[PDB]
RNA sequence: AGUAGUAGACA
């Protein structure tokens, strides 16, 4: 009933006071926060920092290791097999036993080789044996492992084993010999890595000859395949049962030997696989200084590497290193083609590929940090004004331990000085780009070559708490200095006029807040009805827990335990706990009323990102989520009506909106300006633009949340009262003070440290009880993004109003874009046309008339614009970053996107590289669909069709080897099915090879429908046995879909159906999953069919619906699987385990294949199946085949005219659950719940009448039948492309554009 | 010995 809360009275702020304050503030010279970019300045910065660096860190004489694996190749590489491994291992051990060991590592490999060569015939039989026929032996306990006890170890090998189970220096970058040595070493490595050892046709001319056929002969290519084999062996050894034993593998005809030492299993957290590599000395990933030993022979040298301990993250990174480098070099290839208008030469391509492969091999945190610095440094020295001195000072705040670090520093220094001298010379080549986009993209690809979360876990666990503790302490000092009331309620403007120090972060001006709210109300009042309806269109009377966001599997804080930590749970568990302990299902406002007295609590956990410092995100408790949901719903509803706020936009509508803003800015500058003159005359003026790509320093931490309260009390909503407004203000008051708990991991770490250094003592003092402290003002990051972004928009509008009042004679222009801590400001200013006469005189006349603030607009008035905008933003506790903010007349950066004028450049390599890590863990069909979907998303984001096709091939191959369905593997369909690999349905291991264009247009499930059409046509034409077999396979798939339940249906949708996979089974079975028996759950699902499409709105039925949710196969899998645990997928999927679902039991994929074959061979085509398949072929091809028909029928001819590049532009591709619920509703509670869910309960029947007819026409099926509509319903619930300028928004034109871009350098006419 | 680190770790 929206309980009445205390409101806040206005204070009557006057815009005249702020205008006169700005008049005074602009009469003095103001120091610009940025520095001009010149070659001499950057050179001086580098020189000073380089000379000062030697005092920061102790002298180091030995460069540290940078290569994770050391190996070498002299000949072409062949993939390893079992027999090949056996013969290679025998030959390699024969070679090794003839060498002389001197280091303990050489002694250890000698002992391992002796033990392996002294293994019997039976041991060699059990060794290499598949899991089907493996039998335990005295020496061999696992298929690929042997035992090597201490009775068979020398003194040196045992010494090495003891070594394994036992301030930071830096090199001299200032030294000119250290740089030379590092450059020589890295250059030698790179040079030896380059040593040579319809769309399909276009791919053949271009992507094969100049990209694939060039890099296929390189040493890097074959070394990458060898690294894949070695990492596959190490992954196989990392199993929970195999890891405690020794292992010996050989590659390249016995030239490379991998010795795997006993290791902690990689299924555990914080474990390392330990291994040694012994190889023949030659070209490749060789670092002689960091090699453990070199054993000489009769003109043969054998490099023995150190013992390397590698974690799961780096091992999985190394496993896909070849594909990573390949996609990176292909992206570089396309970008070079776009920039230079020509294909790169062979030497440059080989160099780029070797550089990418070296970067992917060296998965080290320090190189990642260096590249993270570089991706910000490059925009700094390429701008007009930037914080490049601070960025260069930050680049030197690190020790350079490895040779690669010194080499990269050398290259970075050279590139930055050359850039600031000015044409964009490349960082990893010797080409001169014409566009800054080519350069920034290339270095961003280099940055994305590093996997996320390479940081040290223990250090980062503290580094994520440090900032929150520090800024809470700062807030405490501010409260002590100025008083609690002044800090919380803000300072008045008359106080700022007396104390100019008041303008700083965590302090705000009440007058500024009110004036900004007035400026926003000037827009909000012209759409009062729209704003009010949007507010009322929220979940204000809907029950709280009947929302998907309220029962999700995302993290949640529980209650303070006996030890004092905050519990870890998920949202659904807390929802079920509250519902069990409650009597009804409360509303959002009711839930806030019940839990208002409890206090906001939070924890911080790692985000696991690839930045130099890992930011952490906060997990709060339930009442905190209620308060935040109230505030964020209110402010999202209000902010949807503001065009300068960009979080409220869609996922990719932001790019379109910022494009429109840029067109407005460029249209304003197209023209001229006129300044009236004393004697009714006019001084002409030229319009100019200046973009500020701005970041915000400590956007949430250095903030005061109370500033929102008054803002909320003054923002215009069309509601007829203040009840909801007062509730939002109350909720904001209830998040002002929060409990911040430290993680138990950091707590135990500090508890294990005995004595404490002073900084750790200062950090620990923030927590009085030792577990949680109190944070004021700071709204936790990602909790009030919409509110704070709208507040920043309001402050920008306040600056606009103040500046307009300041200079009514000046017709300046302003465009503002806010996305929280990201901002894009566009200042349109005026310059004298001819010389400066009649303008300097005019400004002097204005000064002589008392308008002293005109001193700021004498020259470069955009500087004064930014100064005043920054000051007014600081009035609202918003600091523009002095380092991360760039100022430029041409180039802008916003939302990870680069603009040059109005052009758009989105980095598509990020999602392309993430496709290689795409693993939903739900099945072969689902994972293939996800990978292809991400490749299609890359195509929409600017990837070329050829590069997208290459990534599609790589991702499909990766998924095929992941699930064992590729030819020669155990789950290959051809071994058990009487059909071909390409004629098999995809859910049954069918071939995933499919062109990118059809996936982009037709869809993801096109392959199964095409196979169904082929089988139907064959059977209806000549009645083959093979076509009847394929139809029987489709029938078998349809049976499996019927065996499942409607409420258990996730992932991609296939009408034919697919196998159901359960992959991860928890050992604890979760909480609240046993209060209702399985029989009860299935009977309830049988007798309550309305709830397979809607959520129950009553507590009694919603508790059952939620307890049933904890037993979904896709829920227990997703509630226990982590991002890298795809490691386990190499054992229980490829080698195969009890994963798939068949006949109400969990079996292997092999059992599913056998059952499919048996059902398909004994299959007869009936009339019902005939009609069903006919409808499927005649209804899904009425639109999808038209895409295939459009692509096949069209013809492309290559015009001899050379391709012309152009600026890119973003174009567009131009409730039902309640309906099924109403259809299936029988009981009174089901009807009530579907009426509540439905927005228009009265029209529902008519809607149902429209649903039956619409499906009967478009889908050719009647929803009156239960099974048909049950199959149809998942599909009934159903894009922005970066193209060239001439392409229109019609969906028939974007496919045409893709066909035109089928060739990278040639023009195509259709 | 590795990863990591001017927060003491894996161990
Ligand atoms: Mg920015």
């Amino acid at each position: 009933y929206i309980p009445d809360y205390k409101g806040m009275e206005p204070i009557g702020a006057n815009i005249e006071d702020l205008v006169d304050y700005s008049k005074d503030w602009l009469s003095r010279a103001r120091n610009f926060s940025f520095f001009e970019v010149k070659g001499t300045a950057v050179f001086e910065c580098f020189n000073s920092n380089e000379a000062n660096h030697c005092q920061r860190y102790p002298m180091s004489r030995k460069p540290r290791n940078f290569l994770l694996i050391q190996c070498s190749l002299i000949t072409s590489y062949k993939p390893a097999t079992t027999l090949s491994d056996q013969i290679d291992s025998r030959r390699a051990c024969s070679y090794i036993l003839n060498l002389i060991p001197d280091t303990p590592a050489s002694y250890l490999i000698h002992d391992m080789a002796y033990r392996y060569i002294n293994l019997t015939r039976e041991d060699m039989i059990n060794y290499y044996a598949p899991r089907i026929q493996f039998k335990q032996t005295q020496n061999v306990r696992e298929p690929g492992t042997f035992k090597l006890t201490s009775s068979m170890l020398r003194a040196e090998s045992k010494a090495m084993l003891d070594l394994l189970n036992n301030q930071i220096e830096s090199l001299n970058i200032a030294s000119h010999i250290v740089q030379s040595e590092s450059v020589s070493l890295i250059t030698k490595i790179l040079s030896d890595l380059e040593l040579n050892i319809v769309l399909d046709k276009f791919f053949q001319n271009e992507t094969q000859k100049y990209l694939i056929d060039v890099l296929k002969k390189t040493t890097a290519w074959h070394i990458g395949h060898l690294i894949r084999d070695i990492t596959e062996s190490l992954i196989a050894h990392s199993g929970l049962k195999r890891s405690k034993y020794w292992s010996l593998h050989s590659y390249n005809n016995g030239n490379v030997i991998l010795f795997i030492l006993p290791s902690k299993s990689l299924e555990v957290a914080g474990s390392f696989i330990r291994f040694i590599t012994v190889f023949r000395i030659g070209p490749g990933l060789v670092d002689k200084d960091n090699l453990d030993t070199i054993l000489i022979d009769g003109d043969s040298q054998w490099g023995v590497s150190k013992v390397m301990s590698i974690d799961l993250n780096r091992l999985l990174a190394l496993n896909i290193a070849f594909e990573k480098a390949l996609i990176a070099t292909a992206t570089w290839f396309q970008y070079y083609t776009e920039d230079q208008g020509q294909f790169p030469l062979q030497y440059a391509i080989r160099s780029v590929f070797a550089n990418h492969f070296l970067l992917a091999i060296c998965q080290k945190m320090k190189l990642c940090a260096i590249f993270d610095n570089l991706r910000y440094l490059i925009p700094a020295v390429t701008s007009l004004y930037s914080g490049f001195p601070s960025l260069i000072e930050k680049l030197f705040e690190r020790p350079f331990k490895s040779s690669l670090e010194v080499y990269i520093y050398y290259n970075i220094k050279s590139l930055l000085v050359a850039l600031a001298q000015n044409v964009y010379p490349s960082f990893m080549s010797r080409i001169v780009y014409k566009h800054y986009r080519s350069l920034i993209s290339e270095v961003t690809t280099c940055f994305f070559l590093f996997e996320k979360g390479l940081h040290g876990n223990m250090n980062e666990e503290a580094k994520i708490h440090l900032e929150t503790v520090e800024w809470a302490l700062k807030f405490r000092e501010k409260e002590e200095k100025y008083g609690e009331s002044l800090v919380e309620n803000g300072y008045m403007m008359w106080e700022l006029r007396a104390n100019a120090e008041l303008a700083e972060q965590q302090l705000y001006c009440q007058d500024a807040i009110e004036l900004a709210a007035i400026e926003l109300n000037k827009v909000l009042a012209t759409k009062s009805s729209v704003v009010a309806n949007s507010i009322l269109s929220k979940n204000w009377e809907e029950p709280y827990f009947s929302q998907t966001r309220n029962i999700s599997l995302k993290g949640m804080s529980g209650q303070v335990q006996e030890d004092g930590h905050l519990s870890s749970s998920v949202t659904i568990i807390e929802a079920i706990r509250y519902l069990s302990n409650s009597r009804h299902n409360p509303s959002l406002l009711k839930l806030y009323e019940e839990t208002r007295e409890q206090k906001a609590m939070a924890r911080i956990v790692r985000k696991y990102q690839r930045t130099e410092a890992d930011r952490g995100f906060f997990i709060t408790t339930l009442p905190t989520r209620c308060r935040l949901e109230i505030i964020e719903d209110y402010y999202d509803a209000i902010a949807k009506n503001i065009s300068e706020e960009y979080i409220s936009y869609g996922g990719e509508k932001k790019i379109l909106a910022i494009q429109g803003a840029l067109e407005k800015a460029l249209r304003w500058a197209s023209g001229e300006s006129f300044i009236e003159l004393s004697n009714h005359k006019f001084i002409r003026m030229k319009r100019k633009l200046m973009y500020v790509s701005a970041d915000a320093t400590k956007w949430s931490p250095g903030d005061n949340s109370a500033k929102f309260r008054r803002f909320t009390s003054m923002l215009h909503n069309g509601l007829p009262n203040n009840k909801l407004k007062n509730c939002v203000i109350d909720a904001l008051k209830q998040v002002y003070k929060t409990d911040f708990f430290m993680s138990r991991k950091l707590r135990n770490y500090i508890d294990s440290m005995e004595s404490l250094d002073p900084h750790i003592k200062q950090f620990l003092d923030f927590f009085p009880d030792g577990h949680h402290g109190e944070v004021k003002g700071n709204w936790l990051q990602g909790n009030l993004n919409k509110c704070s972004s709208l507040f920043g928009v309001a402050m920008s509008l306040l600056f606009k109003q103040v500046w307009t009042n300041l200079f009514p004679e000046l017709d300046c222009f302003f465009e503002f874009a806010h996305h929280s801590d990201d901002a894009l400001f566009i200042y349109g200013y005026l310059e004298p046309v001819d010389d400066g006469t009649d303008w300097f005189l005019f400004v002097s006349q204005q000064i002589q008339a008392g308008h002293l603030h005109w001193f700021s607009v004498n020259t470069e008035m955009w500087k004064s614009m930014f100064n005043l905008h920054e000051h007014i933003l600081l009035l609202g506790s918003i600091k523009i970053s002095p380092k991360k903010t760039t100022v430029s007349p041409t180039n802008a950066e916003f939302l990870s996107t680069f603009f040059e004028g109005c052009a758009v450049s989105i980095p598509f390599v990020k999602i392309l590289l993430g496709s290689l890590s795409d693993l939903p863990g739900l099945g072969y069909f689902d994972d293939l669909a996800a990978a292809q979907s991400r490749c299609v998303k890359a195509l929409d984001l600017g990837a070329s069709p050829q590069v997208a096709q290459l990534a599609v091939a790589l991702c499909t191959s990766k998924v095929e080897r992941l699930y064992g369905t590729a030819p020669g593997m155990v789950n290959h369909p051809a071994a058990y099915l009487q059909v071909k690999h390409t004629d098999t349905p995809i859910p049954l291991g069918g071939n995933g090879a499919m062109s990118i264009m059809e996936l982009a247009t037709a869809g993801i499930g096109m392959s199964d429908k095409n196979l169904l059409k082929r089988a139907l046509l064959g059977y209806s034409h000549k009645r083959q046995k093979s076509m009847l077999y394929i139809l029987g396979l489709f029938k078998f798939l349809m049976k499996l879909s019927d065996e499942t339940f409607q409420h258990e249906r996730l992932g991609q949708f296939s009408f034919i159906g697919k196998v159901q996979w359960k992959i991860f089974t928890p050992k604890s079975e979760f909480e609240f999953a046993d209060m209702y028996t399985s029989k009860f759950l299935e009977l309830w699902s049988s007798q309550h069919v309305t709830y397979d499409y809607i959520i129950p709105k009553g507590r009694d039925n919603l508790l059952i619906y939620l307890v049933r949710k904890l037993n979904d196969p896709s829920i227990v899998t997703a509630m226990t699987m982590q991002s890298p645990l795809q490691l386990r997928f190499r054992m229980q999927a490829k080698q195969h385990m009890k994963v798939c679902r068949l006949d109400g039991e969990w079996v292997t994929f092999r059992e599913v294949l056998a059952a499919a074959n048996s059902f398909a061979e004994n299959y007869s085509a009936t009339s019902q199946d005939m009609d069903l398949f006919q409808t499927l072929t005649s209804c899904t091809f009425s639109k999808e085949y038209a895409w295939k028909d459009f692509l096949n029928g069209i013809h492309c001819d290559v015009i001899p005219t050379k391709q012309v590049q152009r600026a890119k532009v973003a174009r567009t591709f131009t409730s039902i659950p309640a309906v099924i619920g109403y259809k299936f509703a029988v009981t009174v509670e089901e009807m009530s719940d579907v009426l509540d869910t439905a927005k228009f309960p009265d029209s529902l029947s008519v809607d149902l009448k429209t649903m039956k007819d619409g499906v009967y026409r478009e889908l050719g099926l009647d929803i009156s039948l239960p099974d048909v509509m049950k199959r149809i319903a998942p599909m009934l619930y159903k894009r922005v492309v970066i193209v060239q300028g001439n392409v229109e928004g019609t969906a028939e034109a974007i496919c045409r554009y893709w066909l035109k871009s089928m060739s990278l350098v040639k023009t195509i006419r259709v």
